[PDB]
C-alpha cells in the first residue's frame, strides 16, 4: 500500500493555490496519481500510487510550502510501521 493524505489550511486560498500546484508538480516528477479537494480555506490533496518512501519526501514537501506560504499543513502517512516497536 502506497498513499498518503497531504492537507493545506490557511486564511489565505491563494497561499494554498501555489501549495497545492507545488504538490501536483511533485507527484507528476515521482509519476503518481494525484487529486484534491479545494472547499473554502481546506484543501486535501490525496497522492496514490507512491510507495512509503516517497510519500516521506511529499511530506518534507508539504512543510516546506508550509514554512513558505505560512498556511498550516497536517499530513497522514501509515505504514511507517515497518518495525512497530522500540529498536529493543
Amino acid at each position: 500500500m502506497g498513499e498518503m493524505d497531504i492537507r493545506f489550511r490557511g486564511d489565505d486560498l491563494e497561499a494554498l493555490e501555489k501549495a497545492l500546484k507545488e504538490m501536483i508538480r511533485q507527484a507528476r516528477k515521482f509519476a503518481g496519481t494525484v487529486t484534491y479537494t479545494l472547499d473554502g480555506n481546506d484543501l486535501e490533496i490525496r497522492i496514490t500510487g507512491v510507495p512509503e518512501q516517497v510519500r516521506k519526501e511529499l511530506a518534507k514537501e508539504a512543510e516546506r510550502l508550509a514554512k513558505e506560504f505560512n498556511i498550516t499543513v497536517t499530513y497522514t502517512i501509515r505504514g511507517s510501521l515497518e518495525h512497530h516497536h522500540h529498536h529493543h
